[PDB]
């Protein structure tokens, strides 16, 4: 009827908002701030804010917003939600250096110990979405948000069932029910859409695009966005030296990968950040050079007789990652590297054991809210939530820490470019492609989001006609 079936990759365990962005994606939860369709920060739950000095953020919340259980969204609810999220998540904690929060009625005041210009921006992060900390349910299964669709049932790592929240603050949502099921294999997601098992899918394999476009019952939406695919190195394994990382960097054929594996739905990458961000000074594009790789590996003593052995992790959710792994393995052989590919079902959980991998295929939204700070803090600082390989260089640390308290935007751009230049010398990861997000749907599904931040999907206007 007016029910929507969504098929997503990257199955979750907990679906607390501070564990995954899935509750924001599927319309269950909202952050205080958001980005609009052009990527700019906007008030969402907030009516007004002021910044009277560089350590003070005064917020007045909208007065007409309820949680899905009917409880009013107040300043005290926001305070308790934020403090809980900071307590329970390293990602949230390291993004929000908040020193104190006071609340009364609809007003709260957030303090920092020193200037942190990206505070408002990080309050738009979906991991900072607001939920009712007093709800009598398990926030890991059925968090209570302000979104248009309330989570009613969660089968862990398999299925999320949501129902229309009729009192949703922006307007009456247009669907009755949503069912979200996880499917890691992109080809399976496409088959589910074709057989009408599901109505809306993300992360369409590039080689199925034409097939879907040919179908008059279906439609494809594509967006260049700001997701980067990469080869992430485990810096805690002493064999993963600078020479080894340089060598693997030169076994990659970025141009070939973009043309043939992404079939043109991507561009060759250099830094973490899409070059369509105008202030970014990218490092020089690395072109494939097997001889150079062989030479570099000679430095550490590797030969055809005694090759480097690499355990490379991959996963299906982003469909092109394992295709890249396959051709890396084939090409690396020519350079005296024997790569073992291990595909895993739960990539975030698997990488926690740093004894179990040498490198991994990976994909991340490296600049979701227009600033490079978030990526640096989460990926290049020790204990950052996506620094799976524990890269850390005190000289890069120093610049990141300076960036974090830098207010002048031109100076933020300069420091960010210095961070990019300096860190690139270490090859902390090998950035492979800036690739498009491709979504597909039954043609009767209307008004889902496919916008450049690559987070949002369902809102109160999404519908079926
Ligand atoms: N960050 C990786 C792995 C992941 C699993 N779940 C969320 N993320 C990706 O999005 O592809
Ligand atoms: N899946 C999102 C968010 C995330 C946090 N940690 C891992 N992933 C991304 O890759 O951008
Ligand atoms: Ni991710």
């Amino acid at each position: 009827g007016k029910d929507l079936n969504i098929s997503l990759p990257l199955k979750t365990k907990s679906i607390a908002p501070y564990e995954t962005d899935v509750p924001v994606k599927i319309g269950a939860a909202e952050s205080l701030f958001k980005t609009n369709d052009q990527g700019k920060i906007e008030k969402a739950l907030v009516k007004s804010y002021h910044q009277p000095n560089d350590t003070t953020l005064d917020i007045e919340l909208k007065d007409n917003i309820k949680f899905q259980n009917g409880q009013k969204l107040t300043a005290e609810k926001v305070k308790s939600s934020l403090e809980n999220s900071m307590k329970k998540s390293d990602l949230v904690k390291y993004s929000l250096p908040i020193s104190s929060i006071t609340a009364k009625g609809q007003k709260l005041t957030i303090k920092t110990n020193s200037a942190y210009p990206e505070l408002v921006s990080e309050l738009a992060n979906p991991f900072m979405a607001i939920y009712d900390t007093d709800a009598k349910s398990d926030v890991n299964q059925t968090p209570v948000g302000t979104g248009p669709y309330q989570i009613k049932d969660y089968k862990q790592s398999r299925k999320i069932s949501l129902s229309n929240f009729k009192d949703y603050w922006q307007g009456k949502p247009k669907l009755d029910h949503i069912t979200v099921t996880y499917q890691e294999d992109g080809n399976n997601r496409v088959r589910n859409l074709e057989s009408q098992k599901d109505d809306l899918i993300t992360d369409v394999p590039v080689n199925k695009v034409q097939d879907i476009e040919n179908n008059q019952n279906l439609k494809v939406s594509k967006e260049s966005g700001f997701r980067t695919s990469l080869l992430m190195y485990n810096h805690t394994n002493k064999k993963m030296t600078k020479s080894v990382r340089e060598a693997l960097d030169h076994i990659i054929d970025r141009q070939g990968i973009a043309d043939h594996i992404y079939q043109g739905y991507a561009k060759p990458a250099t830094s973490p950040f899409n070059d369509k961000i105008p202030y970014i000074k990218e490092p020089k594009l690395t072109k494939q050079n097997i001889e150079q790789a062989k030479m570099l590996l000679a430095k550490d003593g590797y030969t055809k007789e005694h090759p480097l052995k690499i355990k490379l992790i991959t996963y299906d959710g982003r469909p092109e990652l394992s295709k890249i792994a396959q051709v890396l393995q084939s090409d690396a052989k020519k350079a005296n590297i024997e790569i073992d590919i291990k595909s895993v079902d739960d990539i975030e959980g698997y990488l926690k054991d740093r004894s179990a991998w040498d490198a991994t295929m990976y994909s991340f939204g490296t600049i979701p809210r227009g600033d490079t700070g978030y990526f640096f803090n989460q990926a290049y600082k020790k204990d950052g939530a996506i620094n799976k390989g524990d890269y850390n260089n005190s000289n890069v640390d120093d610049l990141i820490n300076q960036l974090n308290h830098t207010v002048d935007v031109k100076e933020r751009h300069n420091i960010s470019n210095d961070i990019i230049k300096l860190s690139s010398r270490d090859v902390p990861n090998s950035y492979i492609a800036y690739n498009d997000q491709i979504v597909a749907a039954n043609s009767k599904v209307k008004n889902y989001k496919v916008t450049p931040e690559g987070i949002y999907l369902i809102d109160y206007r999404t519908t079926i006609e």
